[PDB]
């Protein structure tokens, strides 16, 4: 039951500043703007200890399964190949991907109805919020 409240359906209501942290990233130019125009459905399901999350858009289609605390390779939906660890702290999943010597890290929050999804590069943050579809 430790994910219980992010199961479901979310769709994205609002971004902010992520042109910004895709720069910060290191996404051309294209990607960002394609990227950017998205509206991801966000699918959360969990079987036992197994976490899966997709991301369907026109832009891409991704998807994650994980264990918490436990590290997994990931592509990520603007092409890094990158290393991930995913662990609760706090009731938020907290997300942290290292690539070539880099290092970012996404938190998703269940804040009222919502799921909250902060991205965060160096100074770099990017809001993104979903509610259910
Ligand atoms: C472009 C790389 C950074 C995306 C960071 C934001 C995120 C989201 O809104 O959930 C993260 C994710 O897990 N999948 C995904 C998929 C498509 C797009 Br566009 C955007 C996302």
């Amino acid at each position: 039951h430790m994910c219980d409240a992010f199961v479901g359906t979310w769709k994205l209501v609002s971004s902010e500043n992520f042109d910004d942290y895709m720069k910060e990233v290191g996404v051309g130019f294209a990607t960002r703007k394609v990227a950017g125009m998205a509206k991801p459905n966000m699918i959360i399901s969990v079987n036992g200890d197994v976490i899966t999350i997709k991301s369907e858009s026109t832009f891409k289609n991704t998807e994650i399964s994980f264990i918490l605390g436990q590290e997994f390779d990931e592509v990520t939906a603007d092409d890094r190949k990158v290393k991930s660890t995913i662990t609760l702290d706090g009731g938020v999943l907290v997300h942290v991907q290292k690539w070539d010597g880099k290092s970012t890290t996404i938190k998703r929050k269940r804040e009222d109805d919502k799921l909250v999804v902060e991205c965060v590069m160096k100074g770099v943050t990017s809001t993104r919020v979903y509610e259910r579809a």
